[PDB]
């Protein structure tokens, strides 16, 4: 069927496909980007972590003028490190002594599904009944580096068991072509928790070489048949699992952590987001000096809530109980989906399709500074059963305490009384009784196959490629920031398709539950045709905004699809066994207003867009307007010769005629079935 | 008595100085820097922003470990530029082709104080009454660049005033040598606005070449004696001037803009948050493509609020009045300080003071996003007369709209039951008639002369310097850290001098009138003393802490106090007509957990350290802990070679034994009386 386990060897030597997997490349390991201040990962357990070439620079962007820039402003890229040390200068390393720093990796094809499991514990944790076990190792979670910035792992994903541990598993480079560890590079592991302490304050420590993995998190990838099914009961009693679907385990609804003011997420339609054993710090951190420090800061923690009612104080202790939301992970014989209706009307499931539940569309959402997340459109995990204006609650760490506090917002997408196309919303506060007929419906679904989303970068719907059929057209949304956070849709999952357009497709709920819609500064994002920008370079208002906005079909597909990139003026050829539905161009991320931005999974075919576009997206207002302004930036895949991956990037600033040049391509596939 | 303007050419030739001061000396035009992704501006207007040796990196950093790393990451310096154009190529600039980009800037000496007037008009303010004109321009107010990371101007300053309007005033350059205009560098300026469309929604504007400078507001640098006392009413009618002060003029409580999501804040106490004209959107923003924005986008302004009630939903037009506070800005015969206790006891003056109010220790403010801004503790708008659990509303900008939103949070100094060290604060949830007995209080004083701070950086109080006479002696606090968002007390003011320490000096209170004391996971950091970091390296807790805090002294002096830097190892003389009171190290900026931090205006004594340490300052937490993270880092202003100005930094790493020798030497003067 197509699925892919990707392999970290934390050395300079390849490593081997685990037992019952098969090789398709070898790489570099990728751990996360930034540009323009702002940083883009790759989860470690997917194919997107794994670059054929390495380069301190792998990537350039692009202005809305049609110039495009490698190697010449001040970004970076880090890769998983090997245990070389640091050199006595401490200096940076550039040419060719950089090669014994970076990790290499493999991407495998799997006979079934892949995911990692974890003890909290120092014991290794056994794989599921009946699963096939890969490797053992470490639960890493997180890291951050300059400016904090920093990306991390799904839980449920191989990425989060690294085989070695390491105080500092990854490196810096710069466009600059330098590289070096910095002591601000923080990895964040999972902790070890004693059921017994699970509700105690914790015990705060600071470990020191020789002690540090005496509590750290142990780990298991596994291979199994089937797929995943979450659930969150949004109560203080687990979920029963779907009839016919045997539960793996029960836990507690993480939302995310929060390590040097910097949020890292679960999507809670992933197993991730289920942890067996709660904690109000369920991780540590290290520096680079064998150095770590547990419930030792001031980190946080945020989980999925109850019912219970608003403490007049924080709880501490056995008062947290009542207030943590109760999950169950259920191995499911098919791939469960969210379709949402952006309607007072529910969403059916397409015919044949078994139906889960039914609930409310729930997106996005910011608590402590402006840090928060938000869920995929096409997850469970977008779907809650209640609405809730505050459906998290924060765990304040080394305080042993959680507390609701006046900056939590939720964000849940609109009902929208349009067809399809709204380009004036009517701002409007919401109370009480009148808030609920402006939420969204969305209902849960059981898909017979796979999904794949096209975008067209045109007004006209794409045809679904050769071999799927189609379920649905829409327009193409890119992402949305919401109280100046941003929130991407991957745009190679059906949520990056919308069944209708808004220039402020969501609203957002306060402590008081109350809702406002479209009454402050929030934007939405949505990838665009080639229209030309008015001449008078004014925003675009009302229904004169719908020729510039793309559309999107999602189709049902027999097998998983992927995207491989070239790194090169060259289409990269599908992996033997796999088939191509269309070539592009290497598409990562993007930034815009305040520089926020998201972007792709390389893997994803969200990261091959069929049309180069110097300004692929337009940016829109919940005042009704869109517009393309100077500082859209999109973000491509460099082009990069084997015989200098090592040395020094060339600077180079590319005009009109030259663009496509230095642009990586792309070709997506689908395994042959 | 040593009173200084700096003007700024924006062209390679040095200005003049303007006709009633004298030169002092030349340099060139630095606008801002940024290290580890954080922006430290110097105002226009001060002499920190005329540095007489340019640099594309003018500073380092050093790790608590000893280790200083120069031009070996990846940070950024920004420069005020000239007229001159891109190169065809639009690739960036190196080596001496970088000097006809730079402007040039004079620091001359003022027999007088020195303040801008802006018109809002496009007519030309003109100068108060009494008052001598030095020059006119165009009101410039803050800048955004990489990662929309920026600074801005105090409206007052004389660096709110540029003589020549340009859309790109400023170019980028890099550590790697680099140089280059972006698309996203953003400059805003004042609008113009008609007083019948104060309290109307903004018309917006899109603008290009030939019409920039219809929409944008001039302004006028003046001179004369005396100072300025500025007060805000909190309420909807403008205060009275103290008995014998003549006013220059009412208007409306400015708080700070947002643009692009970036806060830029006026200091309460200064008559740049005094505004004549108000409304929803008073400033706009520019590319450097000559393209500029009135009301066209998503950003915002912040103004100090009244009594009246809680509205339902947002208020428009003239329903906005009654909640916009008011303001008068008054000549006034001294400087007005304010005093704070950290105590119920309300501060007396110093003897023989005039007093001019009392009120409540108002100290920073969060809102939209993490963005926010704080208060000076020596300046009187540190110092409210009534206390508000929500003292400022949010006004919407191209909206027209204005609100209060779940996220607002002011940020007070606390009461301390301890004469003066609180090692474990106790943490507490206040609501109604029990929040008022914890927010520390404060007099308004007319000081006699001037004030200069001094730090030991050991457990011993310092001595008052040569000519100056011992007011008070304290605990000296670098920043802190509220809601995720950094707040600084400048090292050369009153304000980083508090007579009681505590991990947690501060609480917050939210829209619901309820404030919460050390319950969260909020931070204060505090000059340190030599006392080895323990062998454990594990937090200090209460009473343990006090040998590591550094001790200061505020005294009374006779004239004003600067510092000037060398860039080299050498020290620099005073200036002519000046005298030493102290010699020391070129101290930057900061960063810590999250890579907040602040810094120190370069004319500052605070700018001026006098022991090199690499950990200067220790970090602590509301829970009582304070500790050395491996993520501190001091920047530093380098030594820079003459002839190597414009030439490629030549990075360095240092270790023990050669910090100091890469380390800019400072002197602290006092101008001769
Ligand atoms: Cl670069
Ligand atoms: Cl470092
Ligand atoms: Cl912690
Ligand atoms: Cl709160
Ligand atoms: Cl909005
Ligand atoms: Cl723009
Ligand atoms: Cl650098
Ligand atoms: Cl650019
Ligand atoms: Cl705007
Ligand atoms: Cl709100
Ligand atoms: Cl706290
Ligand atoms: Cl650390």
């Amino acid at each position: 069927h197509g699925f892919l386990v990707t392999r970290h060897s934390q050395t300079i030597d390849d490593p081997q496909c685990p037992s019952g997997t098969k090789i398709l490349y070898h790489g570099y390991s990728l751990l996360y980007v930034q540009g323009n201040e702002r940083a883009h990962g790759q989860d470690l357990g997917t194919a997107g972590s794994c670059l054929r070439k390495f380069s301190t620079m792998p990537f350039l962007f692009c202005n809305i003028n049609n110039v495009c820039n490698f190697a010449s402003r001040n970004d970076y890229s880090y890769w998983l490190s090997t245990p070389e040390p640091m050199p006595m200068s401490m200096a940076p390393i550039t040419g060719e002594n950089i090669r014994p720093f970076i990790s290499r990796c493999a991407v495998c094809e799997a006979p079934a599904m892949v995911m990692a499991v974890h003890s909290q514990t120092i014991q290794i944790p056994p794989c599921p009944s009946g699963w096939s076990s890969l490797w053992i190792g470490y639960s890493f979670v997180m890291h951050t580096s300059a400016g904090a910035e920093g990306s991390g792992q799904a839980l449920a994903s191989p990425g989060s068991c690294l085989e070695e541990f390491r105080s500092a598993p990854f490196i810096e480079c710069h466009g600059r072509g330098t590289c070096n560890y910095y002591a601000n590079a923080y990895s964040f592991w999972l902790a070890t928790i004693e059921r017994s302490e699970m509700f105690k304050k914790p015990t705060p420590s600071t470990l020191k070489a020789g002690e540090l993995r005496t509590h750290v998190s142990r780990c298991q990838v596994c291979m199994g048949t089937g797929y995943l099914l979450v659930k969150h009961s949004q109560t203080d009693q687990e979920p029963m699992c779907p009839v016919g679907m045997n539960k793996l385990w029960s836990g507690y609804s993480l939302l995310y952590f929060e390590g040097q003011e910097k949020a890292h997420n679960q999507d809670l339609g992933l197993a991730g987001s289920c942890l067996a054993r709660f904690s109000t710090m369920p991780f540590l951190y290290c520096n680079p000096g064998d150095v770590c420090y547990y419930a030792s800061r001031n980190d946080k923690s945020y989980w999925l809530s109850t019912t219970a009612p608003l403490p007049m104080m924080p709880v501490a202790e056995d008062e947290i109980k009542p207030y943590i939301s109760r999950c169950s992970v259920c191995e499911a014989p098919a791939i469960a989906i969210a379709v949402h209706s952006q309607d007072v009307s529910i969403p059916h499931c397409p015919a044949g399709w078994r139906s889960l539940w039914i609930g409310y569309s729930f997106l996005m959402h910011t608590a402590a500074g402006d840090e928060g997340g938000g869920q995929s459109l096409v997850s469970p995990g977008s779907c809650l059963e209640d609405f809730r204006a505050t459906p998290f609650i924060e765990c304040n760490g080394g305080r042993g305490t959680c507390h609701y506090y006046a900056n939590k917002y939720s964000f849940w997408l609109t009902t929208i009384p349009e067809q399809s196309f709204q380009g004036s919303p009517s701002a409007d506060t919401l109370k009480a009784g009148l808030i609920r007929t402006h939420i969204s419906r969305c209902q849960v679904c059981m898909a017979p196959g796979f999904l794949v989303t096209r975008h067209s970068q045109t007004i006209d719907d794409p045809q679904c490629p050769s071999g799927t059929k189609i379920l649905y057209h829409g327009y193409s949304l890119l992402y949305v920031q919401g109280n100046e956070r941003a929130h991407g849709q991957d745009l190679g999952t059906a949520g990056s398709c919308l069944r209708k357009f808004s220039t402020m497709p969501f609203l957002f709920c306060n402590i008081n539950n109350v809702c406002n819609f479209a009454s402050r500064n929030d934007y939405s994002y949505w990838l665009s045709t080639p229209e030309p920008m008015p001449m008078s370079m004014a925003p675009i208002t009302g229904e004169n905004i719908r020729p510039f906005i793309s559309r999107c079909a999602v189709c049902e597909a027999p097998a998983m699809v992927m995207a491989v990139h070239s790194q090169t003026i060259q289409i990269p050829p599908c992996p033997s066994g796999w088939s191509s539905l269309w070539i592009g161009y290497s598409f990562v991320m993007h930034t815009s207003a305040g520089a926020e931005g998201s972007g792709q999974a390389l893997a994803s075919p969200g990261s091959c867009l069929e049309e180069f576009r110097s300004a692929p997206f337009i940016e829109c207002h919940g005042r009704g307007t869109c517009n393309y302004y100077a500082n859209a930036y999109s973000f491509w895949l460099a082009t990069i010769e084997r015989s200098e991956m090592f040395k020094k990037p060339t600077p180079s600033t590319l005009k009109a005629g030259e663009l496509r040049t230095h642009v990586s391509r792309c070709q997506v596939c689908m395994r042959r079935t």
